[PDB]
């Protein structure tokens, strides 16, 4: 059987999105709010535009995807769509959205400051935490 | 029937708008002392001055209307204000905020400002930086 | 009647010093003491100096009037529990109303009017953003 | 009668230190451990120095006699904020120079009769 | 018997690792899995590397067989003790070596001096913001 | 009987250490560890190395004599921290610091301190003052 992981023709890895805590990702409805709001014209485009934009159009399919099966259920269903899937398509669709806004180097160096800096006890670290910018 | 965006013609959009929280837009009152503190002259002016004005002076009247109508109501007849907080109130802070904000620092500033503020709110507390982006030439 | 605006030759209005909130200005007190620690001579002087001294001077002078009827209420007044409610009309009404007054003119003296005027509506925009968005320091008055 | 000034021949005076509040000034001890700390070779010098240091030099024994009469609190509060000023007063322009003591007096006493929702979050401070 | 010191090929000692104090280094969880994150390239290598990288390796997998030993007794017959003790030791060793792979051997041991000076200042006196490591 | 200032010779008294506060000393461990820390090698040296070396030196051997005779209930305790303990983290402290930023440095910072630890908080600034280089 196969083993394909969405990261690496991204530059990425599984294992390296999930350096970043569970909690440091926004709500999936944030993130799939904040695609239309900042790449609807793009998304929607016939252009493929970049893989980036391609791989962002089925996250969001999938998700929906997702969401219709776990909302013909009917609770209990949505919980586990939440808990387990819910965390796995939050590294997606952040990876593939503050791609597109500040570049995939940029991203990953961000990545990798954050996880140390949050892993940091807090006596020692800085008040601050890293920031990402072009 | 037709579909009219408000915020079309200003080259933004309701879902554009509506990409703020709700507790991110000043009171109801507090924008309209801020329209009359910044644009009493202007608004109440016999010149267009500009399409901003010409659609807050109706937004302003029109809330003038939605409040007189709901106020007959009480005054010759609770439930109600609890329907206009959630559905008219909202509408109508944002529609004052994005006039005023556009007359002060221009449309494309206005714009920006909100997707970096509505990324950085949503983005969580552990992550986010302490400062949010503000609003300036 | 006439209607007579006290900031209308100093190029505002009373519309736009109620923009600004009342727990921004000082209290009467601190507005006096720094009339005093500030400009006493001058508002003491035989010269005009300028209208907002003549102006300065005669809000000093009615809130001394203002405040020797409240005093002279209170020493004459039988009705003792109604003293702490004549008392604070004072505070609550005429208070604020030469709050606005002496912060104008002093602010005015020492900054110029319009700095005090651009000042005066940032800081009603920035009071008025909800504490999630307006930045953490406000506005400042300065030359 | 007279009618003396202890700021007069040094340019303020005692409507203008009073222009700080009450809990602005330092402890009498703490003013008293800096006056030595900086200055207690010249205090106890021969030599004039300054009139501010001829000046320093009677609050100090002053305030010991004024120990001396109390060992009430209230009065305490009322001479204490007195000399509070004073110490002050003297050991500041020693340092900072009589101009920049009375700006940052000032600046001080406008900043803190500002509210707290309008006033800067950073106050006026000294310096040379 | 011997006398060898971890750090003294690398130019520093045990008793200048101790100066940081036990709540200053991070978990050995969040260190491991920040040499996996940045390292385990070179560190699952056929290359050296490095001396930093020879070391640090030799480090993960003694951790691994302490939790080994530790984890069997419960299984097959303490896991306390060596959270505390060994742990300790292996917070300070990993930290040290992924530290300088990163920033180098002089910036890591002056910021550890100015830390450890920091950190033993009371509160009414140290500066607001800690020493940072660049 | 002698009048012996032990920082004399280092153009201070003990007046001048004692205008810092009982809290703002570090720990008399905390001390001890950072003169190891720092400059075991110079403290361990047939060398003489400064004059500052030499007094460090004596001062935490007799730390040690002073700790043993303690610890032959919490009244004493009370007591080596409060006359003893303060004596020697000064001078743990300004003997450390001397070596590490001069003794320009140590005292301009020790007078910025006192008065600004003095001002009352209305009025005393954010940041403290640090010592420099
Ligand atoms: C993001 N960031 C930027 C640095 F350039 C500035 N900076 N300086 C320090 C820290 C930071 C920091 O977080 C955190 N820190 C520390 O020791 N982190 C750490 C070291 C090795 C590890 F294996 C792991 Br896990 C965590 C204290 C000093
Ligand atoms: C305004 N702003 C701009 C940057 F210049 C500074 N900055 N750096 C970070 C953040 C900011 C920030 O707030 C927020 N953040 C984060 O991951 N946001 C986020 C990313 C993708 C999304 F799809 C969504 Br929804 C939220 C942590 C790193
Ligand atoms: C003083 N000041 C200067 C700006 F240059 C910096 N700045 N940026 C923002 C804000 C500020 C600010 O407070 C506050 N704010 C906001 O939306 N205010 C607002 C806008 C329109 C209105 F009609 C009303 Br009422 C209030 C968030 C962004
Ligand atoms: C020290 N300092 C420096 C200024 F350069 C900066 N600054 N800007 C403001 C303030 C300051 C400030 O405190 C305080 N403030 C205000 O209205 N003060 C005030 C004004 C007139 C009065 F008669 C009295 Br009484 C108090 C808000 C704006
Ligand atoms: C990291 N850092 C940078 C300094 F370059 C600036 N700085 N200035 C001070 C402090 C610092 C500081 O911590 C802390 N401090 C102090 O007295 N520390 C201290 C001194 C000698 C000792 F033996 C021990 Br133990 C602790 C108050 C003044
Ligand atoms: C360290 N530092 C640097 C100054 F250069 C800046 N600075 N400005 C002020 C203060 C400072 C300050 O602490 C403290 N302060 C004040 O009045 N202190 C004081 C004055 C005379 C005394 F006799 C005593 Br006792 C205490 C308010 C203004
Ligand atoms: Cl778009
Ligand atoms: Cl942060
Ligand atoms: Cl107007
Ligand atoms: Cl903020
Ligand atoms: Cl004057
Ligand atoms: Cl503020
Ligand atoms: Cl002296
Ligand atoms: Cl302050
Ligand atoms: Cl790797
Ligand atoms: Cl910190
Ligand atoms: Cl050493
Ligand atoms: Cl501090």
């Amino acid at each position: 059987s196969m083993d394909i992981d969405p990261y690496k023709e991204f530059g990425a890895t599984v294992e390296l999105l999930s350096f970043l805590p569970s909690d440091f990702f926004p709500s999936v409805r944030d993130l799939l709010d904040t695609a239309a709001a900042l790449y609807r014209d793009a998304l929607e485009s016939p252009e493929h535009c970049s893989p980036h934009h391609t791989a962002l159009r089925q996250a969001i399919l999938c998700w929906g995807d997702l969401m219709t099966l776990a909302t013909w259920v009917g609770d209990l269903v949505v919980s586990y769509v939440n808990t387990n899937v819910g965390l796995k398509f939050r590294q997606l669709l952040w990876f593939h959205i503050s791609c597109l806004t500040f570049g995939r180097e940029t991203v990953l160096e961000y990545l990798v400051s954050f996880g140390v800096w949050i892993r940091t006890p807090p006596a020692a670290r800085p008040p601050n935490a890293p920031i990402l910018s072009t």
